[PDB]
């Protein structure tokens, strides 16, 4: 029988988009989806709704919170430092969420962040905490062994995995320092960041993650053993095709370059670089001599790309490089045959989009636990990309380190480049295997049915 599932993702494009990809896959199997979205953002989401008769959007008014910029609805609307205020606004949607659940009466609600399970169990609805970040990240920072240390968890503590963690990788000093401090910072309604997610993990009926057994399996197993409740896998949430073909302006421009010759660089929809690293990144791309398309916000303190470019940059790169601030159809750009290299901030959505395509991956994780852990897994475990080197204590890169990583992967005679290409091909063949995503969804839907039994 078909399930009625409500979707309540965090107010961020990197959560809304894969939640909607998954919504489409579930609607193809006959399930009815009630998709909760901030009101103005719904217009930008319609392009991803392939089953409008089964997936219905329900708008949420993002409430005012002192400090939240007027009209803001997603993390793409606010500086990263204002994310906690947007979380307070999510928390404050509780009244309109309660109303929606009582009228719509879904069997299950998928959610982020809102530690909701008390309301749903009052209403006889099953709560499902559904992550689109890596379960390796949650396992590393939010498993019970980490939370019982409370404020005694130091940077030295975070240089080791928690007890029982299933794999090994290394963090740099500045990364463990970042994890140790930001963990304690309030993220919405006075709740420390890791406490919030741990409360969600503890109070929800079941947990799910984007991913497959072959890659995410050890982490989901560890989390199931630690929290003693089902931790499901949805499959890798392969991107669905959009109803909008590639913008002719980009299609024309990309089509002027030889196959596999262009370096595409994008650091997602949320973050802004500081000027000095913006300069180092752009000079590093220029040094390679390959054509490039860099999708970047103007750096901190600047309002236009033009004002922040290194001196003489436009004049030198001419028509071979574009640095662009606006939202583009990244999934369609990565499919274009001109693209030979993807310099990625290692957001989990961008990683999936890179892996299912042919571009060589250069890993430039920004300062966020999931980006860093995705980068270590991709660079050291799957070995599908080359990571740009950062200073151990300062977390900064040089233009020469960007140049070096791109040069390695784009050099047909470089054996590291050939290696990461071969490994990437193996991972793409896995993720696109004719029965991989379907058998993940088969198991996923069987366990959701068990949950509502
Ligand atoms: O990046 C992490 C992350 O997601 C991001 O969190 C950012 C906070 O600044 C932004 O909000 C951003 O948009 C969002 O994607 C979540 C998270 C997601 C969904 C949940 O339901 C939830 O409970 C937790 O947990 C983490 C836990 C870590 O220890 C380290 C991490 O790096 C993350
Ligand atoms: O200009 C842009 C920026 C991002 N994306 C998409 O937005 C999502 C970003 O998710 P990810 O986890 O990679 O990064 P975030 O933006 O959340 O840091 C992915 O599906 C990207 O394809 C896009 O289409 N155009």
């Amino acid at each position: 029988s078909s399930l009625h599932i409500a979707m309540f993702p965090w107010f961020a494009m990197g959560h809304l988009i894969p939640y909607l990809h998954l919504s489409n896959k579930l609607a193809k199997r006959g399930h009815k989806i009630s998709f909760f979205t901030p009101k103005k953002t719904q217009t930008k989401l319609e392009q991803f709704n392939l089953y409008p008769n089964l997936i219905t959007f329900y708008p949420l008014n993002v409430p005012h919170v002192d400090g939240l910029p007027f009209g803001a609805e997603t993390t793409s609307d606010v500086a990263i430092s204002l994310g906690p205020i947007l979380m307070t606004a999510m928390d404050q949607t509780q009244n309109q969420i309660e109303l929606l659940l009582t009228q719509l009466k879904p069997q299950i609600i998928f959610f982020d962040f809102v530690f909701l399970p008390k309301i749903t169990q009052r209403l006889g609805i099953k709560s499902f905490l559904y992550f689109i970040i890596n379960p390796a990240t949650i396992s590393y920072t939010t498993s019970p062994p980490r939370m019982f240390e409370a404020e005694n968890l130091t940077e030295v503590d975070l240089m080791k995995p928690p007890k029982g963690y299933p794999t090994s990788f290394n963090l740099q000093s500045h990364e463990a320092k970042h994890l140790a401090s930001t963990r304690k910072i309030e993220f919405g309604s006075g709740i420390p960041f890791s406490v919030r997610s741990y409360n969600c993990l503890s109070l929800t009926d079941a947990i799910g993650f984007k991913g497959c057994r072959e890659i995410e399996g050890p982490y989901v197993d560890y989390l199931q053993e630690q929290f003693g409740k089902p931790v499901l896998l949805s499959g890798p949430v392969l991107p669905e095709q959009s109803k909008t073909a590639l913008d002719e302006k980009w299609g024309s421009w990309l089509g002027g370059f030889k196959d596999g010759s262009l370096v595409y660089c994008a650091l997602g929809s949320e973050l802004k670089l500081k000027q000095d690293q913006f300069h180092e990144l752009l000079l590093g791309l220029e040094l390679t001599g390959f054509p490039f398309l860099a999708i970047l916000k103007p750096p901190v303190g600047f309002e236009t790309i033009e004002d922040a470019l290194p001196e003489g940059f436009k004049e030198r790169v001419k028509e071979k490089g574009i640095v662009h601030s606006g939202w583009i159809q990244q999934q369609l750009i990565l499919e274009h045959p001109s693209v030979g290299c993807f310099v990625t901030h290692c957001g989990a959505g961008s990683i999936t989009e890179g892996l299912v395509n042919n571009c060589q991956m250069v890993l430039l994780p920004q300062l966020n636990g999931d980006y860093i852990i995705n980068a270590r897994i991709m660079g050291r475990h799957l070995k599908v990309g080359v990571e740009v080197k950062k200073g151990e204590e300062d977390g900064l890169f040089t233009k020469e380190s960007v140049y070096e990583a791109v040069k390695i992967v784009m050099d047909d005679e470089n054996e590291i480049g050939r290696e990461v290409r071969s490994n990437h091909t193996k991972v793409r063949n896995l993720l696109l295997r004719h029965d991989l995503e379907s058998s993940c969804l088969d198991t996923f839907c069987e366990k959701l049915q068990e949950l509502v039994s």
